[PDB]
């Protein structure tokens, strides 16, 4: 199925997916 490389599910889902930014809540 979905063969994203950890990208969709450990990373973007960061530094943005984490905050918008990545911090400062």
């Amino acid at each position: 199925g979905w063969g994203s490389i950890f990208k969709h599910g450990r990373h973007a889902a960061k530094h943005i997916g984490h905050a918008a930014v990545n911090h400062y809540l």
